[PDB]
């Protein structure tokens, strides 16, 4: 049997705090259309924000292209574990650093798109 | 080749928090299962109410035709550059309006759905 | 015509505060890439966590096997009508009881997916 989609896309975009301003500014200065969801990182468990945008198909590049120049790789460090918090500030001589890039990015398929 | 997906759909709805307890509640007396999403509007920077509603697709125009009937156009406003916000209050000539819809709504596809 | 989605796909699982630590720990011991809502359940009215798990296809099944054993199911009552709040404390005979499950899970198809 046979199916499609929908003309829009539903785009996830998980950013970076410091960069997320900048990035909302951009995207509704180009009259995209933005969901702003609150959420954390699963590794350094620390706040970090989820765009959510629906793009008609036609306008999906252009949205990925803002959101790819918008962004900054930085680095970040896992907590220790803290019972002791007091001296786990002094700690740490091995830091688990990582990388936090830019976005990641899921463009979703959208089956039906309503405007009520 | 050849694929398909799940008999079941992802409707995400963003609605406005004016109506948002009266959609819960309709939602849930009609044996909708539905999570709660704490989100911000990207351009009026205010808070709104995001629903994720997994739904069998024999139910989807059911859903959707109760979030259909539930909400209301309101208009908001933009709020000004803030740094002297004391008198952005005495402010604004010609205030940015915008019309919020009661409801912009995306019913996604669904490869597999599991409850464990 | 003919379209195909992409190799990754999004996992979206709503479960329990009491089980989410756990899950998070051992989904990024597994080297899964998550991030975290903040949610509420629509019945229960209260919090509850929904993670979002972009997984390539080939380690989905991985993935969901570590929610499915992850979770237990509790039983938790429906709040009664607040407005006299220090006898509802004292009241509710027949109490709403609702069993809520390990994990309620969607995993959905991806077009794209870029990490910029
Ligand atoms: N299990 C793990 N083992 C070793 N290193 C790990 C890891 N999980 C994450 N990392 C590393 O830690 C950085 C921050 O991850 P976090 O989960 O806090 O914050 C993530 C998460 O919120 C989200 N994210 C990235 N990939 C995701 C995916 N496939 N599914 C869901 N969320 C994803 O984007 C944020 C930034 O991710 P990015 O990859 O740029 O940067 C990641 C990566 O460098
Ligand atoms: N395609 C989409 N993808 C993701 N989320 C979507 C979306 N379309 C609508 N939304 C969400 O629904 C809320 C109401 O949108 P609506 O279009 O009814 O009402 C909008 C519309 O009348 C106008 N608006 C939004 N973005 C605009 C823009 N970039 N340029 C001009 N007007 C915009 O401001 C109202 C409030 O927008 P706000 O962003 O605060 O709040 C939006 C946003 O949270
Ligand atoms: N199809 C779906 N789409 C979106 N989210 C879904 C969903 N199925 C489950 N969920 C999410 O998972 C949580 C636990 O659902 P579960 O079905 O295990 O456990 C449920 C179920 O036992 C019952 N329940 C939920 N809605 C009901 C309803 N409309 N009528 C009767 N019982 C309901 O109350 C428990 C807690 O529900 P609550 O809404 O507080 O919390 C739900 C909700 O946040
Ligand atoms: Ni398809």
């Amino acid at each position: 049997h046979h199916h499609h989609h929908g003309s829009m896309k539903l785009i996830v975009a998980v950013v970076q705090d410091q960069d997320s301003n900048r990035l909302l500014k951009t995207l509704t200065d180009h009259n995209f259309r933005v969901t702003k969801l609150a959420t954390t990182g699963g590794f350094l468990k620390s706040g970090n924000t989820t765009f959510m945008i629906g793009v008609e198909d036609i306008r999906v590049n252009k949205a990925l292209s803002l959101i790819k120049e918008n962004g900054q790789k930085r680095d970040q460090m896992i907590a220790p574990v803290s019972p002791m918090g007091g001296n786990a500030d002094s700690y740490v001589p091995y830091p688990v650093e990582v990388e936090v890039g830019g976005a990641t990015v899921f463009v979703l398929p959208v089956d039906e798109f309503h405007q009520f």
